[PDB]
């Protein structure tokens, strides 16, 4: 029967509410109690608050009108304001203390998951403060996780007018029994249960969340941890460089801050950090999600030298020149994770700091033909399999669905064996048609990496497998070199290819290499533990790369 | 003759030399004369300081090694280095301390310009420096002037044997007597002289030049000043981000640092930006310039209301939260100068500083038809002729070229008279069918315009004058408001329509209102007076927006 959820901003989405504060502030300041909120409230419908929360002044506007209704508010009460007594203070003290209220904010979630519409209904102000950027953040992040977002501010009309529900019920195309309204302020309340709707007053969460199951018949409360915001591919601002005439990069960008720059692995995509994206912007930085060279919307010229890490290397050393980088973190997965390392060895001027996923950096042997090398360890033989152009091509282009949902598995799921699968031949070979969907991706995200394959398929991607004689023969140029910028190695308990004591003398060559390791993860970092990569990164930003 | 022009960086396109700190620390330490220099060349071809040139170790690994030549050379000459004596510190100091050399890269330029192939030659080194991002930007700001850019490190070679000048002239594709190579150091010169390049030893910058222009036949020194770096359309990082489903709107991205946006007028193109876009990257800031809604690669429906000032706000709004901004600065011009003071209006929390050139800020008048208010002043009668759909769009189509180069002229240089312009029946009545072009533009730089209407043509641009009563209601709902953010106008003096006393009274509502003025200007600011526009807003917002 229900169909929406609104949810009040200020005691609901956000605590601790502002009203909060100026009840503190009087018994801090030992003032008659209330007496700063008469000063708040004077005037009614007609007064200067109202105003402001029309939309009518700016916020900057109604601070010194506060100032006259607590001079006002005072003489009335016959006590005297302290010496220093501050509004603005008061008040950019109390907003910049408020935060969203994560359990409120999941509850919206998966109501919306649950396929309600939901909205923010706030009575809110046009803010021109020095310091207005705080909320501003505050609101982008509520928002992108709402259907609608309404502003007494942008809407010209105020809680509890009786017009801003019916403007309410009209942007949501619903009636108002459809409807379910949480708020802290029982007035608020008063005029929407008039029209009909459920109402929940919101004292503490936990109640609130109980009578929001109650009237929903959703389970809210208690529910297990939920996955990190993803990203819809059509909502991103999507770029495109050229970087040589025959060949652009295409990535997704997000955020402001420090550039952080995500490569992918084979054979994957920039929505392979679908998870990451959404977390490292609102951590504060300029998140850049490639699409490597060979995939997705970048180009796929059909060379196999053009793929070779020296390539591979100059041309997103171009990438930053054509943006007007002159720097950016570096962070890769399996393929990128090879090129981050080179990078951080070819271009340190260029590197912020450098980080890769599963993939360790290990120094060129001079003295061992690079084949001989790949050869003395079974679990690569995938590796010569992809070696003779068409065969890999042929069968991983043959049912794109089978490839991606065969590929994209738990370390417990596997259906494959990376295992004599020369022999064998095929990777593919005693393994099912139709394989069960992971646990890890849903079918429209296998849908998505299957449309991107479409454009180019394999042969750029599988090039970057193709060049172990070039690429030898250029890292060999290394060998002299350490890696002295910051550098953060993450392994993956259950990477079975690129296991973790793989990685064991990093601090040979990296003396300074900072480490995470992820338990029950298997080679699929970024979507098979998303929580704990994005806080790893995150916290080894903030303190190596900020 | 001479096709090739080489360019030496320490010394000859960036001042002071670093051999130029290495000389002063020994004076002011009171060191032996050339000390630092014999622990620098120590070991000759096969020391630290050559390994370094030629990339097999990076800065960081020569530091200590330098030291170490700095107590050999020491004991051998039988005095004590300084307690505190530091390597890191000397170098960190001597390269902070080299600027570009500006006459140096405008006689480069130049060259290139009158169509000689550039390059840069350099011995230098992998810098791993926790302080090298100041040499990055420095070469970042360098190499977009060159057609390349040779480094010893990168390539493996140095200057002065005699294979990276092979390397040269391989890279080149020219032979060594149509090449001039200028070099601080004799013997970097002597090997190019031996295949026959001309060669020009660089003390001071001047005769230098003098050489080089007795050498090549063109004017360098004393030249008239050079416009400001322009912006090639294929060269540019383009993004595209859907604001609603049937509207995207591309833009151009350069730069990191605080958020600028970028908002031309009509009818115009994110191109109208060509001399600011990297004037404000190389300031530090990151770029956004927008192809208006309407315009070139953004869409353009066909609505009318699509384009009230409300919408195409909201739009640029959804426009940040898509990108993940919070704020952004806001600079317009005609009318994208309209749209950024209704946006610091409506979205004050989303702008962080706002800057108009020629547009005022005259609030609505409630008490006056919008309409009436329009046609009380003779200057804007080509506005009541854009109103009835279809007119203008036909004769501003009706031939491309012709209408920008129309359009497109300095204030000396009109061509058509903004008036009694419903009277004569169109813009163009009595002005040339193949006008001569403005000193302002070239011939291509038209043609991009040109190229980029086609795409749709003036329905969407001219709409966005078809809005007034709408536009009008919804200012009207602003007249309590002040603008109280950071904001910057800027009058052009010959500017006819939009004309420097029509914003006399804007302090009225913007009290803290900072102003520039550019004398000499028409109305196409960006382009006619780039130089001074760049400075202006450059100044604002190293103080206003930082
Ligand atoms: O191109 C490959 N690896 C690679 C990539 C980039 C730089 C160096 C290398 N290595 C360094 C170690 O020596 C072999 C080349 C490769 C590995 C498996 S299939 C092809
Ligand atoms: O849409 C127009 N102007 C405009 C634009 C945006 C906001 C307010 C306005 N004004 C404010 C002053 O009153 C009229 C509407 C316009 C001007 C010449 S042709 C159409
Ligand atoms: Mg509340
Ligand atoms: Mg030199």
């Amino acid at each position: 029967t229900l169909r929406a959820a609104v949810f009040d901003l200020d005691g609901v989405l956000a605590l601790p509410a502002v009203f909060g504060v100026l009840g503190r502030t009087e018994e801090a300041l030992a003032l008659p109690r209330g007496l700063l909120n008469d000063a708040f409230q004077k005037g009614g419908p007609e007064g200067a608050t109202t105003r402001l929360m029309k939309g009518e002044i700016t916020l900057s506007q109604w601070i010194p009108l506060m100032e006259e209704n607590c001079r006002k508010c005072s003489e009335t009460a016959k006590v005297c304001l302290p010496k220093n007594f501050s509004i603005k203070e008061i008040f950019d003290k109390a907003i910049s203390a408020r935060k969203i209220n994560r359990p409120m904010l999941q509850a919206a979630l998966m109501l919306r998951k649950k396929g309600f519409t939901t909205a923010i209904l706030t009575n809110t102000w046009l803010d021109d403060r020095a310091e207005r950027d705080g909320l501003a953040q505050l609101m982008c992040e509520l928002k992108m996780h709402f259907d609608f977002l309404i502003e007494s501010c942008q809407v010209g009309m105020v809680k509890p007018e009786p017009q801003i529900y019916k403007f309410l019920l009209d942007t949501l195309k619903a009636s108002p029994s459809e409807v379910v309204f949480l708020d802290d302020i029982g007035a608020n309340l008063k005029p929407a249960r008039d029209l009909g709707m459920v109402t929940i007053l919101v004292q503490d969460t936990d109640t609130a969340l109980k009578e929001l199951e109650k009237v929903t018949g959703i389970q809210l409360l208690n529910t297990p941890a939920p996955l990190p915001t993803s990203c819809n591919p059509s909502d991103m601002s999507h770029g495109y460089v050229t970087v040589k005439p025959r060949v652009r990069l295409h990535f997704v960008e997000l955020g402001s801050g420090p550039a952080v720059c995500l490569c992918h692995g084979f054979p994957e995509s920039w929505y392979s950090w679908r998870y990451q994206i959404p977390a490292l912007a609102q951590a504060g930085y300029r998140v850049l999600a490639m699409d490597m060279k060979g995939y997705g919307e970048s180009s796929a010229p059909p060379e196999i030298e053009e793929y070779c890490m020296e390539v591979l290397c100059k041309e997103m050393v171009t990438f930053l020149d054509k943006l007007g980088l002159s720097q950016a973190v570096f962070i890769g997965h399996d393929w990128g994770g090879m090129l981050v390392w080179y990078m951080a060895l070819f271009y340190p001027e260029r590197v912020r700091a450098v980080a890769s996923l599963n993939t360790p950096f290990i120094p060129a042997n001079p003295n061992m033909s690079p084949l001989e090398s790949i050869k003395a360890n079974p679990v690569f033989d995938y590796q010569l399999y992809f070696q003779e152009p068409g065969v890999a091509e042929a069968e991983l282009e043959q049912n794109l669905s089978r490839t991606f949902k065969s590929l994209f598995r738990a370390s417990d799921e596997s259906v494959l064996s990376m295992h004599k699968v020369c022999e064998a031949g095929g990777l593919f070979v005693n393994s099912p048609e139709e394989p069960s969907l992971s646990r890890m991706v849903t079918e429209e995200e296998i849908q998505f990496y299957v449309q991107q394959f479409k454009k180019s398929g394999f042969r750029g991607p599988l090039n970057w497998y193709r060049n172990m004689e070039r690429n030898w023969k250029w890292a060999c140029k290394s060998l002299g070199r350490k890696i002295l910028i910051p550098a953060l190695m993450v392994t993956a308990e259950k990477d079975f290819v690129l296991v973790p004591q793989m990685s064991q003398h990093m601090e040979d060559w990296i003396p300074h290499l900072k480490r995470g390791h992820i338990e029950d993860c298997g080679h699929w970092t970024q979507m098979d533990k998303p929580t704990e990569v994005n806080q790893i990164l995150i916290k080894w930003l903030d303190s190596d790369a900020r």
